């Protein structure tokens, strides 16, 4: 309604957040024809406090004629906790898989760095040309690997889960999730809508993929603790993995 600027989180972060946070924006800048996407306006922008650190969430989204919500937040307890997050959901018009990026650190480290273009399918299959794309691409070396939880059959088996251990594998990391989105825009921008029936389909997969990261993501735990459990509940079925209606 009337608006002040002040500068994005990004700056306070760890450099690799920061980094992909600018590349993602970048991509989408340059593939997409974006619109602002509206929060309700208490939760763009969100302090609070944890253990006396402060805490600040910073929600960042956007739309386009395929993704009904693209969604990067950023957020920092103290110096304590580092998290980058970053969703794109598809209009279930389009048989497009869901990226999803996550980055965890504190401390000039990070614990826990994921990246994938999960199936919009139960099957778990990918598009043909997203195969084609994914399998072309240099097969990186990562030395510490994780292994996914069994919640984690939602992700393809294209996703990337590591702690990265030097500064080579942090831009390993960073020039993979940007051959990702590189490959998910093409795929964006060269889909057609499918048949009311195929959406109804569409449609599960996306279920299927939000409710499990509901049930399973961790920033639940801190938000909680921040919060309240309600507070923390409303926040992921509302803001972070909200039902594609």
């Amino acid at each position: 309604i009337s608006l002040t600027s002040i500068p994005s989180l990004r700056e306070q972060q760890h450099p690799l957040i920061r980094q992909l946070a600018d590349c993602i924006e970048e991509v989408w800048h340059q593939h997409l024809d974006l619109s602002p996407y509206h929060l309700p306006a208490e939760l763009g922008y969100v302090e609070g406090r944890l253990e006396g650190e402060k805490l600040t969430i910073e929600n960042r989204c956007y739309q386009t004629p395929q993704f009904r919500k693209m969604h990067l937040e950023l957020a920092k307890v103290g110096n304590m906790l580092d998290i980058l997050h970053c969703v794109m959901f598809p209009r279930p018009e389009y048989d497009l898989p869901m990226f999803g990026c996550d980055l965890v650190g504190g401390r000039g480290q990070i614990s826990a760095a994921i990246a994938d273009l999960s199936p919009v399918h139960l099957d778990r299959t990918l598009p043909e040309s997203y195969n084609s794309a994914l399998t072309s691409l240099n097969t990186l070396n990562f030395s510490q690997p994780r292994e996914l939880p069994e919640w984690g059959n939602i992700f393809s088996d294209f996703c990337i889960f590591v702690r990265p251990s030097s500064p080579e594998e942090e831009a390993m990391f960073l020039g993979r999730v940007r051959e990702f989105l590189q490959v998910h825009c093409q795929g964006a921008i060269a889909a057609s809508p499918v048949s009311a029936e195929q959406k109804q389909q569409i449609l599960a997969g996306q279920h299927n993929y939000c409710s499990k990261q509901q049930q399973n993501d961790k920033t639940r735990r801190v938000l909680e603790k921040a919060f309240g459990v309600d507070w923390a509940e409303n926040y992921m079925t509302t803001v972070l993995f909200d039902l594609p209606e």
